């Protein structure tokens, strides 16, 4: 009536066996799991990670949000110990509900959060903690350093140690060399009744993993990545102000909004409760939103498999198209897969030389298209020393790196090969292109990357 649950995600129960390789075990679900944008892991009986914290030692800034649909937030960018939260977060519960925190159902929490973010009336603001691990409040997960328990070394290795997943081999952003904090980087997530988090997909389209520590559980709604656009049309027509054009990266603008209000426009939804020891995986370009049930600690990290290299190179055309900027260079992670071809997992070899023969086509092209605009002068350039607000594209903000377009009338600026009308008002003549790489650098790189994957 006021609020209609939508239809369960799937819940993968994966033996030891299925589940001891991540990256085997995502790759087995996918065909499923893909369908739903979203999907629930319960690891084996055995798999039981210690969790061990001093809450009085453990520091954070709190962020401070409102609870109102189709009002605009900022993705993320005062102080409490995780002792002195909890006790903020809990008293707020029980007063809130005149109840103890576990007698209170999820179906009601689930039902009340929505009443309460849509009606105007209501002022509900909330706190919660999100940051990477630092010194003042670290990973959940055993890392390295202190004397660890034998039970905490047993974990230190794990595929499913949020800390390792990034630097796995199976892992494509592993040996980005260009250090991209927020997103090789688990994020931890202190959280408190109906603290939530927008509706989004992840930069480059990526898929993330995320772990509940402990805790109430986490409420989640998520998208399948072919409804994505779907989705942003419904959100372009209910709430406008989130689609103007953002100065940069921090400034991107989400929103909260009923999945039956996504429902109602034939967007398929599904949902799921996260409890404490449960995983959640959110697939490429599948939207995601939610919100926690009560005090809980989770954390969360950024992957990109093989099956992902493509969809990584149409997300970036996609920024191109939207002018929005990007985390990385697509292709300088591509060029540094091959660049170390001899060391590569074989399968991703395999990938990457795909990815990198439809990079190279279309490089060639762009080129040629660019010379019969009369820019004849060129010089090679190492734009992976460039800091990335040095070599975006001028008019769609794209991080330029296998070429780009420079004048000696406009010092400093570059467009990208697609925007060479877009630089300066001097005749072409006067345009370098700059390029990391010739045609004939090129083709043996990808030639490496052939023969190892045999
Ligand atoms: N910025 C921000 C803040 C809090 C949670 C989250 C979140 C949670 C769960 C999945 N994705 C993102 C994101
Ligand atoms: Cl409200
Ligand atoms: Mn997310
Ligand atoms: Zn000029
Ligand atoms: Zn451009």
């Amino acid at each position: 009536s006021m609020f209609l649950p939508p239809p369960e995600c799937p819940v993968f129960e994966p033996s030891w066996e299925e589940f001891a390789d991540p990256f085997a075990f995502i790759h087995k679900i996918r065909p499923i799991a893909e369908q739903t944008g979203i999907c629930k892991v319960r690891p084996p009986p055995d798999w039981q990670p210690p969790f061990a914290c001093d809450v009085d030692k453990l520091h954070f800034t709190p962020r401070i949000q409102r609870l109102n649909e189709l009002e605009a937030q900022t993705r993320v960018k005062k102080d409490y110990t995780l002792r002195t939260f909890g006790e903020m977060a809990d008293a707020f519960k029980s007063d809130y509900f005149n109840m103890p925190v576990h007698m209170v159902p999820t179906e009601l929490v689930e039902k009340e959060f929505w009443r309460l973010v849509s009606t105007i009336e209501e002022d509900v603001t909330v706190e919660y903690g999100a940051d990477i691990a630092s010194k003042e409040f670290g990973s959940g997960f055993p890392v390295r350093d202190i004397k660890l328990s034998p039970e905490e070394e047993e974990y230190l290795d794990s595929g499913w140690n949020l800390n390792n997943m990034p630097v796995m081999e199976q892992s494509v952003l592993a040996h980005i060399t260009a250090d991209i904090c927020g997103m090789k980087l688990p994020w931890l997530y202190v959280g408190m009744c109906f603290s939530s988090f927008c509706w989004h997909i992840e930069d480059h389209w990526s898929y993330s993993i995320n772990y509940l520590h402990w805790g109430e559980p986490k409420t989640w709604y998520g998208v399948p990545g072919y409804a994505a656009e779907q989705l942003e049309n419904v959100m372009k027509k209910l709430a406008p102000e989130l689609f103007v054009s953002q100065p940069d990266l921090l400034h991107q603008l989400v929103t909260i909004m009923n999945p039956n209000t996504l429902m109602t426009h034939e967007v398929p939804v599904y949902r799921t409760n996260q409890c404490a020891g449960e995983f959640v995986i959110t697939f490429p370009r599948a939207y995601h939103s939610g919100f926690n049930q009560g005090f809980n600690f989770a954390e969360a990290v950024n992957f990109c498999t093989v099956d992902w290299l493509p969809l990584g190179r149409q997300c970036v055309e996609h920024y191109r198209l939207l002018h929005r900027y990007c985390v990385f260079s697509h292709d300088e992670m591509i060029c540094k897969m091959a660049s170390k071809a001899d060391v590569l997992d074989v399968v991703v070899a395999s990938t990457v030389q795909k990815d990198m023969a439809i990079m190279i086509e279309d490089e060639k092209a762009l080129r040629e298209t660019v010379r019969k605009l009369g820019v004849i002068d060129s010089e090679r350039m190492d734009f992976e020393l460039l800091p990335d607000d040095e070599r975006q594209c001028v008019k769609c903000k794209t991080t330029c790196f296998m070429s780009a377009i420079s004048c000696s009338c406009k010092p400093g600026l570059l467009v990208c090969l697609h925007h060479v009308k877009e630089l300066c008002s001097c005749p072409p003549y006067k345009y370098k292109l700059r390029y990391r790489y010739t045609l004939d650098d090129l083709y043996p790189m990808m030639n490496a990357l052939k023969l190892r994957a045999e």
